[PDB]
C-alpha cells in the first residue's frame, strides 16, 4: 500500500491520557512505531538567535517574542520529511507571555510538537481530528449574537421599539467575548423564554 | 481527469464544523486527501524577520505590524503549487492589534491558512 | 474565439454577494474558473517594505501610507499576465488612515484585489 | 531481528529509583548495555555560548536563558545517532529561573538527558511510557481549583455571592499554581468543612 | 573478550573511602589499571576562556559561571575515548557560587572527574 494509509490505519487510543479534556499520545509510544517502520530516521528540533540575548553564536532551542512562544520540530520518517509550529501553553492550555515561561514548559511543548509532527505522517492523524482546527470549548458566543439579534427582531416585529444594548443589558454582560460558558448557557435561558414562548 | 475537477468533486461537508457559525473543514482531513493524491507533498510556513525584535538571524515564522498579524503557508500539491495570507483573529471574526496575540492565535491561524491554501486545490473549495 | 471572449461571455451573476448595495463575486467562484481554464495559473501578492518598521529583509504583503493602504495583486492566466492596485476599505466602504487598519482588513482587501485581477481577464468583467 | 527491538525487549524495571513518584534508570545501567552492545561509542554534551559572559572562545556545556536553562546530548550508538532536550529543575521537579541554578543541578540533568537519549533506542523506551505527558502534580494542584469552584458555586448556589479570587483570599495563595503539597492538604480542609456539610 | 567487560568484572571495593555515605574509588588505584592494559593513554583536562578575565590567550583549566563551577576531563584507554563532567561542590558535597571556589575545590573535583571518565569504561562502573 503506502506509508500514509498503513500508519493512519492503527488505533493509538489505547495509549492517551485525557487531560483537560483533550487526547495526547505519548511520545515513546511515537517513538517506537516510527522506529519499527524506518530503523533510522531522524528527529529535529530547530534553534532560532534569542532576541533579547542578542549574543553572537547563541542559539536558544525555541522561538523567543513579546506576543509568546514558539517552538518547531522535523521528523524525518523515511524518505518523507515534515515539520510542525506549536504554541507554548500552561497546564491550563493557556498562552506564556514573554518572561512567564519555565524550560520545563518549553520541552513539554517541544514532546508535543514531536508527536504532533508524526500525526502529519498517518499514525494518531485522528487524535487531532476536528479538535485541533477549531474551538471547539466554546461556539455559543455567535448563537447568543443571533438569539439577541432575533429578540430585536421579533421585538421589533412585534411593535414599538427594540435594540441590541438594550437587549445585552437584559443579559447584563458588558463584554460578548468576556462571557462563561455557565452564564452565556444562562442568558439563552433569559432570551429563550422572551422569544420561544411567544412563538410557541 | 484533472487534479482540480478530481478534488473538487468531493464532500467535505461530514468533517466541518460550525464556530461562529462559519464552516470549517478540519485539517486532518485536508491533510490525509492530499497524501493520498501524492504520496509526497510539502507545506511550507513563511518565516518573516520580526520587525520590533530586529535581531540578526531571528526569524519568527508570522508577520508583525502595527496595523495587525499576518501568516503565510504554502502547499505544493502534485508538480502545482500555491500560497494563501491569513490575519491573525480571535476566536470570533476580529482583529489582534500589536502586541495583543497569543502564540496560541498564531497557531490556529496557520492550522486554518493551511486548509485555505488547500482549498485553493480542488479540495473543498466550495466551503472556502 | 479568444481569451477574453471565452471569459467575458459568462454569467457569474448567481454567485454575487448585495454588500452596501455593491456586486461582488466570490473569489472561490473566480479561483475554480481560473483553474477550469487553465490548471496551472498563478497569484502573487506583492510584498512591499514596510515604511515605519524599516527593517533589513523586512516586508509586509502590503502598502502602509500616511494617506492611507494599498494591496496589489498578479494573476497570471496561461500566457496572460495583469496586476490590480486597490485602496484598503472599511465595511462601510470608507477609506483607513494610517495606523487605525486590523490584518483582517488586509486580507479582506488582498481577496477583493484578486477577484478584481480576474476582471481584468474576460470572467465577470461588467460587474467590475 | 534490529536494533531498536532488541534493545526494547529487556526489563529495566529492577535497576529503577522511585523519586518524586517518578521511575529513573541509573546512567551506569545505560552505559553498560550500550557498551556491551556496541564497544565503540560516542556520546556527546553539546556545549553553547553563554549569553551574559559573551567572551569570544567561551562556551559553557549547557543553555542559559532569562526563561531558563536547557541541555542537550547526542548519543551515537552504532551507527545511529539521535539526541535529547531535558529542562533543567528543583530536586522538587520545578523549573530554575535565570541565575537560581547551581552547576550540581546542570550535571544531573546532564545524567539525566544521557539515559533519555539512550531511551530513544529501544532500550528505556517504556519506562517513562511518556512520563513527560502526564505531570502527576499539576492535577492534584487542579483538584483544590475544582473544589474552590465548587465552594464559589455552591455559594453562588446558595445565594451567597462567592468571587473565585475572594474564595483564593480565604485560603490566602498568591499563586494557586505554586503551593506546597501540605499547603494544599491544609487549604482542602478550609474547603471541606464549609463545602462537605453542605453536601451532605 | 572485550575491553568493557574484562573492566567491567573487577573488584575496586578495596580500594575506596566512605565520605559522607559515599563510595570513592582512589585515582592513583585508576591511573596503575589503565596503565597496566594499555601502556600508552592519554588524559586531558580541557581548558575554557575564564569569563571575567576576558584576557586575549588566557585559558583557565576549568569552566567559571555565575551559576557556578564545571570541570572536564576526557581519558583515552586504548583506540576508545570519552569525556565526563563533574560540578564543583564543597566538602559537605554543597554546590559553590560563583566567587565562593578555592583552587584546591578544582583539583579535587579534577581528581574525581578523572576516575567517573574511567568509570565511563567498565572499570569501577558499579561504584559510579
Amino acid at each position: 500500500q503506502t506509508l500514509f494509509e498503513q500508519l493512519n490505519s492503527k488505533n493509538v487510543n489505547d495509549h492517551t491520557e485525557q487531560k483537560n479534556g483533550l487526547t495526547y499520545l505519548a511520545w515513546s509510544y511515537a517513538h517506537q512505531e516510527l522506529k519499527k517502520i524506518d530503523p533510522n530516521y531522524t528527529v529535529k528540533v530547530h534553534e532560532f538567535p534569542h532576541p533579547d540575548i542578542n549574543t553572537e553564536n547563541y542559539f536558544v532551542p525555541y522561538l523567543a517574542t513579546p506576543e509568546g512562544y514558539f517552538v518547531q520540530v522535523s521528523v524525518t520518517v523515511k524518505d518523507s520529511t515534515e515539520t510542525e509550529w506549536l504554541p507554548v501553553l500552561d497546564f491550563r492550555n493557556k498562552s506564556l507571555a514573554k518572561g512567564s515561561a519555565t524550560t520545563f514548559d518549553i520541552n513539554k511543548a517541544q514532546k508535543r510538537c514531536f508527536v504532533k509532527a508524526s500525526a502529519l505522517h498517518g499514525l494518531g492523524l485522528y487524535i487531532y481530528n476536528g479538535e485541533e482546527l477549531p474551538s471547539a470549548s466554546d461556539n455559543d458566543i455567535t448563537e447568543l449574537e443571533e438569539r439577541i439579534n432575533q429578540f430585536v427582531n421579533l421585538s421589533q416585529e412585534k411593535g414599538r421599539d427594540a435594540t441590541i444594548d438594550k437587549t445585552m443589558r437584559w443579559l447584563k454582560i458588558s463584554n460578548i467575548n468576556k462571557l462563561s460558558q455557565k452564564q452565556i448557557a444562562e442568558a439563552h435561558q433569559k432570551l429563550d423564554a422572551g422569544l420561544k414562548q411567544l412563538d410557541s
